[PDB]
């Protein structure tokens, strides 16, 4: 349906605006806080399982302690003489003794669930801890991305160095053109040729001075 | 008949709505209260049986005590002299004595019913008590079911951790792509090749410094 | 019937709200006040049984005292001379004497009920007194539960100590990173290598000073 | 019923507010005033029993004094001569004499009730008096509880002494750090080593002065 | 029917407007979210199949454990002496043992369905994962399409470079036309011909200077 | 009948309006969607045929498994001793065995229908797939028809180029007519003939200059 495609495109445009606003390193801190809240909720469920194991433990010890009570009352009645009453007390002692087995098995059963949820806690603890160390390395990688952007700004500064160097190269071309214009006027008037003829006569006089030193 | 099948389907749909609304642990408390009301009604029936046994007991003792009365009146009349009157009193004593046997047998008969209903009370007491202990273990099992649902929420939190980790992985891919773009521009301009030639000349100078330390 | 299951579920939801509002230690005081009202009602029933025993006692003494009256009137009539009147007075004395036995047996019968209800009072007194001592220990156990919740708050304070220690660890990492950046710039400029060469020359001068002390 | 549990919880919350407002020593004075009002009401009941004993006493003496009147009238009529009238007066004297016995027994009967209520008064007097002495010791114990709270305030003053001593210890650490900084600069400039060489030369001069005294 | 052709043409025009609004890369993210919702619904159906396998497993173990109960009761009755009761208990043990086979076969039957749906889950997992990797390559291809559009903009910039170069070529044609107009006026006045005659006389003077250097 | 010819002409006029509104490429997408709905309906009929084949398969296996049951019961009765009962069980085993053949033949019969409808599905799958590829080529052909209409617009642009070129040709004819009017006035005044006589005298002077260079 075309309305479902338009709703998916609007949700994708909203997600693209969310990614454009995403903040470096702050998202990792928010993930660590969210993992801490999840660990507190998991610890509450583990605590409720441990409380069930403690309830069954208390009931077990209650059963044992009450069976000893019936056992003592049976001996009291036996010493008095009412033997049938002692047999009745022992009969109730048997009921308590047998119920001890059911609560014992239930207790060992709850130990398996306790260990299961404890293993889940341990693995999720590993997950949160690797989140911690991953953030440690990921903050170093995010700083390295900012340093790579600084290296790109140093390369981009080549455009500004080309503007300053091009302005200096234009001023140097104007100075060299003024010097060339003085040399072109001095050559075109014959003055450079007269100076070359005078330099040849000065070289002839230097050769005559070398011969005068040689003789 | 099709109307009986529609009535059974409507009652099954009503039962499915009742199961959807069922509350954890509260149903076990309502069962313990219903077992207490049933035990009070059973105790009232047992009390009526015990009252029948007490009525017959009183009638038995009445018969014995009245027979002693006739026995004494017979001796009074004997000492006076009216022997026939004493024989009449003894004749009534015989009637009372014989009725004692019928009420004695009826009393021992009612003892069997008393013991029957008492055994029923004892067994139903065992039933209610195992209901109590069963609720004790069943509340621990219901808490373990809530803790299993918490472990499923910790596994389901993997989808939210994949959304946070995927947002971090997209930001890391954008930073690594900016660094790769700076390295691709630096290589494509020949600057990475000029830096590799300068690093080879720096390694040659380090080998010359090692030879200068060696000589 | 589905309406009976909905009524039991609504009553269980009301009981769960009552347990959520339950107040520590105040419920034990309300139980002690309710046991005091029940003991006052039981004491009123015991007092009515003791009053029945006192009524029969008064009737017994009345019978004895009246029999003595008839005995004296018989002697008065005997001394006067109307012997038949004295025999009549003695005849009534016999009736009173015999009724004394019936009221005597009834009195000893009421003593058994008095002792029965008195034993019930004694046992329920034991029950209320163990309620008192149980509250004494139970207030100590409720304070120990509040202290266990304080120990859980001291362990939960580890999250706040991790926030303060993590802020200090981030400030220490920033200071150590600034020191490392100064050391990396000093090494990369060759200044750390020049300082290591000067430290080797200072160690050579210290060895020359040790040789100059040795000679 | 859930409304009875909510009423008991509201009454327990009201009792907890009453205990929070409880005032030391003033409650013992209010108990002494309440015991004085109860003793005044008990004394009024004892006074009504003593007034019943006084009424019977007056009736007894009235009977005796009236019997003497009839006895005198009998002698008057005897001396006159109407012997039958004297016998009639003596006949009434007998009626009064016999009624004296009934009121005598009733008086001795009321003495038993007087002594019973008097014993109750004595025991409740012991109760109020032990309340008095108990308050005497209990005011000493309440003052000892206030003195124990003062000893807890003296121990709690250790936190304020740690704040003052910690401020002094920080100022002493700043002064010792300034002295250490002067000693570290004096050692690092070689001045402490020059002073140690001068102290060795001063010890050599002291040994030369000891040899110059020895020779 | 012509109304069905008009409805198909209107739906095709609506689809063409939907394709014109289609957004690059956002549709792949919406497909990954839709595959995650479908995987959650498939996982719920697989979980219901696994719960059916667990129900049958519990019933199987229940049957075994109950058969052991009947086996023990048979030995109790045998040791007591009621042999027929023991044979009855063994008769019920046989019923439980045989039902174990039916639930065993049903359990192994449900394992086949569990594996079937698990294989479907695995294959659809492969489908979603190839969707993930396909999006990875498809985002690279979409960026390459944007870069191809940038290369088309660089070629289209040839029209703007032709406008700037054509304006410079018109200014250069105007300057060259002004120079040509000065040369055409200088030639048409005979001044270029007089300068060519003077350049021929200057070449004759240069040849005379070369002969004067040669002699 | 003339009313049937008028109804056919009205339906043909409605079809001509439908063809005038026909949209390029969108009709091929609507045909692909209509082929998908037809394939879903055909797949539902094929699924009902496969379910009939599965029903017969289950009945076949039921027959085999039940025949084994009767075979075992026959051996039980044989070992017990009731031989006639075993022969009866084998008699029922024969009935089940023979019914197996009828359901076997019916199953192989339904396989032929399954294969027939499966072949129809395969061929219609070929039809829909060639519809897909035909649309692939047909979208390329529809784009080529739009490009042919663009080539017709480029040829039709020759009319607009003739309007611009005709306006330029009229301006060029007006400029050439103004130049011709200046030349016609200059010729008609004799000035062109005087300039031709002066050009002949200038050619005579150029021939005299060539003779002066030749001598």
């Amino acid at each position: 349906a075309l309305f479902d495609r338009l709703g998916r495109v609007v949700r994708a445009n909203l997600n693209d605006l969310v990614s454009k606003a995403e903040d470096p390193e702050k998202v990792l801190e928010q993930a660590v806080i969210d993992m801490q809240e999840d660990l507190v909720q998991l610890r509450q469920a583990v605590a409720r399982t441990i409380a069930e194991e403690k309830r069954t433990e208390q009931r077990l010890n209650q059963d044992t302690q009450e069976a000893k009570k019936w056992e003592d009352r049976a001996k009291l009645a036996l010493t008095n003489g009412e033997e049938n009453l002692a047999r009745e007390a022992l009969a109730r002692k048997k009921s308590l003794t047998d119920t001890a087995a059911a609560y014992q098995t239930q207790l060992a059963q709850q130990r398996t669930m306790s260990e299961n949820l404890r293993r889940n806690l341990a693995a999720l603890e590993a997950k949160i801890s690797e989140a911690k160390t991953k953030k440690n390395m990921l903050q170093a990688r995010a700083k390295a991305a900012k340093a790579n952007a600084e290296l790109q700004q140093t390369l981009g500064g080549l455009g500004t160095s080309s503007a300053t160097s091009a302005f200096e190269r234009m001023e140097n071309k104007v100075l060299d053109m003024e010097a060339t214009s003085q040399a072109a006027g001095e050559l075109a008037g014959f003055g450079i040729e007269n100076q070359f003829a005078q330099l040849e006569a000065s070289s002839g006089v230097e050769d005559e001075l070398a011969a005068l030193k040689a003789s």
